């Protein structure tokens, strides 16, 4: 059962659901709109070997970034062309990890689902690989998984990137995400690599 | 809380939920099956600069279309080969936008989620980039975002392309999608480009 | 309305929901964790013509598999290099179909949604094309649709690959998935090709 506008405000006011920073104009009919943080991570190894710690680079943009589909085959000359033509701070290819500005906390009876805005979907830019359910009890910013699938897309710092949809659990969870000792991503504060090698 | 077959029929009968055109055999255990319209849009610029109006081409198929994965690198000679070999009206590469035949209206206490049929998913053809939640209050056909991820796929006009799953809001929304002055896509009547440059 | 840990255990104990094999440590706040079976299917035709029976190959891994993004353009020499360097049993490109170890049965008032683990999503490995709703009444293992979108990824037999999220229907379905004569995928026992050509 999905929380509507006035439910979102109710839960936020009482601090049953935390959203920092919260803004009321981002509340929609049944979702909260989230915004693109300025920090990205790009991975650096030949293959993802999930049993190893993964090497990465971080970037912090000032205004904007060009995300290219994989196998756009970026040369230095191409990167430079795009930078001059479109005034973007960085050009990247394939997968890039980002983060929401909003930090969120969920009680043990609410579960959230992250999805990308349909305006982005309509330019074939996804900000999540999977269905996007955050666990009851979760604390942290949300890590985005950004891939473009048709042509390069310019994203701007702080733009609305997607939305959270909150729903009621049938019963509250005994252990929220934050409480579970094994939880990898509790208290996220920026964009954060995969830790699957802690499974 | 998800509407089952008999709930879908109930809401439709009373016109609490509109689905034009409605067909009872498309009602399944907990979803309504939707069909592929004949109109597509393909985008035409080098990059998606979300702050500009985007250039596009429209196509209207008679029977079928071949959707290729990106970087299938289509030459005229290849397009011709596929057209002769498979009798398709058009061959396209990467992202293509489509539309459902069904126009839908949602009340302020129902939210819908569009997903693609698992038979298509099993040939690596997606018809949505994001998680697919339509807002409570929405009016319009649904724009599909079609990408193939393994090999080219033939889609036929009017085939069942995916499904709507409807769920109850905890409380009705104060402003439905259609009522909000800023809503971009209310009353959709075909496939429709992205308007993110109106954010 | 989403089932929490203790709801999952309740439904399982009474055999309202079947999960074979069931393991209690895989129960999380509001989901059940599922594991990667050892059998995959790779498709073999130039294009997916949904009105034909599709040709495929099957593979059974001993330990692990390297999934490459499409257009990694795999030569025999490259396949051999990856096999020696990473000790994987198979190297594949683009889409590959897999299966969960868990066989599941759903009653007519519960619907499940499959999603991939966020740890995989963070390495741009998806295990489903579409939103992932299983119908009320469904019986079978779950077929995965695996694609990597940034760099090749090593998956291991029996690893946790994703999760099921279960929710309550507003009303029970008159016909569960298993009961419907037209249902394609009831009683799945491994990974299974697409049957869309039975529509
Ligand atoms: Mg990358
Ligand atoms: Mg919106
Ligand atoms: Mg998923
Ligand atoms: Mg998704
Ligand atoms: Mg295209
Ligand atoms: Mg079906
Ligand atoms: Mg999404
Ligand atoms: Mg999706
Ligand atoms: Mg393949
Ligand atoms: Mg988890
Ligand atoms: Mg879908
Ligand atoms: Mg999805």
């Amino acid at each position: 059962m999905i929380l509507s506008d006035k439910d979102i405000i109710d839960y936020v006011t009482s601090k049953r659901i935390i959203i920092k920073p919260f803004n009321k104009d981002f509340v929609g009919p049944c979702s909260y709109d989230v915004t693109l943080g300025d920090e990205f991570i790009i991975y650096d190894d030949e293959v993802y070997d999930l049993s190893k710690e993964l090497n990465y680079k971080r970037i912090k943009i000032k205004n904007s970034i060009l995300v290219c589909p994989l196998n756009y085959n970026l040369t230095e000359e191409k990167i430079n062309y795009f930078k001059e033509k479109y005034n973007v701070d960085y050009v990247v290819e394939g997968g890039v990890l980002g983060t929401t500005n909003e930090y969120i906390e969920l009680p043990n009876d609410i579960s959230a689902q992250y999805q990308g805005r349909s305006s982005l979907g309509r330019v074939f830019l996804t900000s999540h690989q999977t269905a996007g359910w955050i666990d009851a009890g979760f604390k942290g910013k949300i890590t985005l998984q950004i891939v473009a699938f048709d042509k390069p897309v310019i994203l701007y710092k702080n733009q609305r990137i997607g939305q959270l949809i909150f729903s009621k659990l049938l019963s509250p969870a005994d252990v929220g995400y934050s409480e579970r000792k094994t939880s990898k991503y509790a208290y996220q504060k920026s964009v954060m690599p995969s830790l699957i090698h802690l499974d």
